[PDB]
């Protein structure tokens, strides 16, 4: 029914290499299938040369290892070949005042090691990537990169806030403007950001943070030529999430709010193999296409995947994402609105700042009307047959049902924050390490028993910006849990994980199709932004 962004044919000829490599290979040695996406065509060859000797090689019918994987290192560059590091220009081992305020010598070094991390995400498109774009599925960029780590070899959208909120307490402000630079570079090309910087991505984004990120710079740096570039982008941006299949408008006892929704209608490349066999329960074609659509769709609400988006969870292919109206969606589009507003005001366009004042103030009322249940304490997404109803509220317990917190005008509510405090301290959702995600174990990795970084950021900031005493103690207490387990999993490990088990200090987390990935870039940002704002004291 929406659109389909059509992707590249290398892309579409990578996935016929990824599905006969799964084919070949037996049942546990399953390799990654991203990586088959991510190979680049090996200079000199051509697409069409290295597609007609594949199809020669694959004339029988599987095809044996050996002579699959010969094929691969003959016609291809491996997977990240294509990303070279970068040292930095902005970075140094030991930054002057660094985290000064933690105490702690300990925990101190430690960050600074964290902090060190920052040149292994750092890296560059090289140069092939720009002068023949072609030959890789790596999209080409203006300046270096900061990515998430390990398997993801590109830069992503929302990871890049809590990044750059790390690169600050990192005193790398280049480096943070790199990456809001590049992501610039990506709506002006397609009229919004990607899900991450990748051919296999141009038909979805990501949670709407880039307003956030130039916001944040901003403040820091006051870079009116960044605010005065990104000012028409971001009303390109909002232009997409509220216009076409992202618009919802949901009349009350009409409010204009957003779902996401990828434009994807097939396996997801980078996947393509595992989706194809989620998708072989449904009998028509048509069937298939909605639940692909779906499948993207999560993956475009950066949280892929949880029992939030399941019809009947925990039943994975009943995964209905394009029927919800998220509630952290909508809190980031208002934050938008905040956004434009303050940078209008700002850069001499009083008329432009009021129109988006006033979109702040109706989102803040859709918010009380359509998300928010009193007997709950929290904000709940609703789930679409239009006009509103009570039991579309989703009525379980998630970390996004309490993302609010993070606006102003909600944590400025002391008597809106207290009823907050008390439902989320009685929800069940804080555990040993941090906030869980949810309540229900289903294997996916957006999940109870995994916390995650973005959320608990979210909530920690959002509290602790109230004036009530209890919040301001709950928030750095969950901050203090969430830094010491994540102290507890390097110790071990060497390494900072993607997300964690919540459920037991110094615990990584897992779940979902891929396994558990490390670096990694906003654990690594909310680590120090979190040691920047609460310190260390050294008797602790
Ligand atoms: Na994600």
């Amino acid at each position: 029914s929406g659109p389909v962004v059509a992707t590249t044919k290398l892309v579409t000829f990578l996935q016929r290499v990824q599905h006969t490599a799964l084919r070949s290979y037996p049942k546990k040695q399953t390799p990654d299938p991203k990586s088959y996406i991510d190979l680049s065509l090996k200079r000199p060859y051509s697409l069409s040369t290295i597609e007609s000797a594949f199809d020669d090689l694959t004339s029988e019918s599987p095809v044996p290892v050996e002579t699959l994987e010969k094929f691969v290192k003959e016609y291809f560059d491996g997977a990240g070949e294509d990303l070279l590091h970068h040292e930095p220009v902005d970075f140094v081992s030991d930054p002057s005042g660094f985290l000064s305020n933690v105490e702690n010598e300990e925990v101190r070094e430690w960050a600074r090691e964290v902090h060190g991390l920052w040149r292994n995400l750092s890296c560059r498109v090289s140069d092939s990537v720009r002068e023949s774009a072609d030959r890789h599925t790596l999209l080409p960029l203006p300046e270096p990169v900061i990515i998430p780590g390990s398997r993801f070899r590109e830069v992503y959208y929302w990871d890049s806030y809590w990044v750059i909120k790390g690169l600050m307490t990192s005193q790398m402000f280049t480096t943070a403007k790199g990456l809001v630079t590049n992501l610039m570079s990506l709506v002006e090309t397609y009229g919004y950001a990607l899900n991450g910087a990748r051919a296999y991505y141009t038909n979805r984004s990501q949670p709407p943070l880039l307003s956030s990120m130039v916001y944040e710079i901003y403040n820091v740096t006051k870079d009116e030529e960044l605010v005065r570039k990104a000012i028409p982008l971001l009303l390109k941006e909002y232009e997409f999430w509220n216009s076409g299949k992202h618009k919802v408008v949901i009349r009350d006892a009409d409010h204009v709010l957003s779902r996401y929704y990828a434009m994807w209608n097939k396996p997801r490349p980078e996947s393509s193999v595992f989706d194809e066999e989620s998708a072989s329960g449904f009998s028509t074609m048509l069937e298939k296409q909605r639940f692909h659509r779906d499948i993207a769709t999560a993956a475009e609400s950066g949280c892929d995947f949880s029992t939030r988006w399941m019809r009947d969870p925990p039943n994975f292919t009943t995964m209905a994402t394009t029927s919800v109206v998220p509630v952290d969606l909508n809190v980031f589009l208002l934050k938008m609105e905040l956004d434009i507003a303050f940078m209008m005001k700002v850069s001499g366009d009083q008329n432009g700042s009021d129109r988006f004042v006033k979109a702040s103030k109706a989102r803040e009322k859709a918010f009380q009307t359509v998300f928010w249940n009193e007997k709950a304490g929290q904000w709940l997404d609703y789930w679409l047959s239009e006009t509103w109803k009570a039991e579309n509220q989703n009525t379980n317990v998630f970390a996004s049902n309490f993302a609010p917190i993070w606006i102003n005008s909600i944590n400025s509510d002391e008597n809106l924050v207290k009823k907050v405090v008390t439902a989320l301290k009685n929800s069940g959702l804080i555990a040993p390490a941090g906030i869980l995600t949810s309540l229900t174990n289903s294997g996916q990795q957006w999940d109870s028993p995994n916390g995650w970084a973005p959320q608990q950021e979210m909530i920690v900031t959002g509290l602790g910006r109230s004036s009530v005493k209890e919040a301001k103690e709950m928030a750095e207490d969950i901050a203090r849990r969430w830094i010491k387990s994540n102290y507890l999993v390097y110790k071990k490990s060497g390494t900072i994980h993607e997300k964690l088990k919540v459920t037991e200090l110094g615990e990584y987390g897992g779940g979902g199709e891929y396994m558990p990935q490390t670096g990694f870039g906003w654990s690594n940002g909310v680590i120090l932004a979190f040691l920047e704002e609460y310190g260390w004291p050294s008797h602790l």
